[PDB]
DNA sequence: GCAGAAGGTCGTGAGACCGTTCCG
DNA sequence: CGGAACGGTCTCACGACCTTCTGC
């Protein structure tokens, strides 16, 4: 249902005021990777333009949570997990400018989730793209990112690798 | 040379890290009215940034001026008078929803304009709307703006116009 | 005499995560 | 569990003008 024009629009306002990011998550429940690999997508507005991110949140299906106020009067939307990205960004990135590469990254991490779950080789190698994405998000001169750094020194430690 | 789905993504870009303002320019050279009614839409993003503007700027016929850096780290790309936003608005108008209202008041007072220029009295209906663009870029919180007011204020002490 | 190009900047509105709690 | 939804927030990257230099 999402018409070409719908798809730009977003993307541009995406480009604009959104963000494309991944992270690791400390999981202490876990077992051998205590660790959880997020990825998402999100639209950031002032409160008072609630609407627009509710506007984009049905043209989009209605996947996602939307937060009319995060706590600081500003409102957001955010779509997380590869089950609402693996439909969303292939709609998104023909039109994606800016924040093209940070999505085509994303799809790559959920291309290799499934086999990267519980190996700790692959899972690595997935941890890789999370620290190329966080860094596309930097400017030059911040500290890059280095989860996969710690990642595999704990995993030797741990005798994982 | 601008297709629709390239509009649509620059009217959403626009909404995003842009801005389409309107405002007075004091003018010590002009003769009847001392102001000028400045026009313009404006993309930013931060100067490693720059080519995305480029872009866009190429994309809409090269109008309008680039800056590399406006002084701040920050680069620019700003789109200003009638001329230039009578080509541009109309074709980012359709796809625009958050600036919508601001890009429809500066094409009312591109239209406007003309028959304003040396009539005070029009001159201050125009400028009416110069305060209602720049309140659509405000919280509703904050202190509306009196480019009317002072206009009318000046006028009268200037003699321009009488009631 | 008129106006666009180029300069400058304060007050945020964003971005890009990190944290904690809920749930089928 | 293995996410899914809810919370929270530092650090800027914007926005939306205002000011001054150019050009004919
Ligand atoms: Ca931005
Ligand atoms: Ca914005
Ligand atoms: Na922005």
């Amino acid at each position: 249902t999402l018409q070409p024009t719908e798809a730009a629009y977003i993307a541009g306002f995406l480009d604009g005021d959104g963000s494309i990011y991944a992270l690791l998550i400390p999981r202490p429940d876990y077992k051998d990777i205590k660790y959880q690999v997020s990825l998402a997508i999100s639209f950031i507005q002032r409160k008072d333009k609630f609407p627009y991110l509710q506007d984009i949140y049905d043209q989009l299906g209605k996947r996602g949570n939307l937060r009319k106020d995060r706590g600081d009067g500003i409102a957001d939307y955010r779509i997380i997990g590869s089950t609402h990205l693996s439909i969303i960004l292939p709609d998104l990135v023909p039109y994606l400018r800016i924040k093209k590469k940070q999505a085509n990254r994303i799809l790559h991490i959920i291309n290799l989730y499934p086999q990267a779950q519980k190996n700790p080789s692959k899972f690595l190698d997935l941890v890789k793209i999370v620290d190329d994405v966080q860094n596309l998000n930097k400017r030059a001169d911040e500290l890059k990112s280095t989860n996969y750094d710690r990642l595999l020194e704990e995993f030797l430690k741990a005798g994982k690798i």
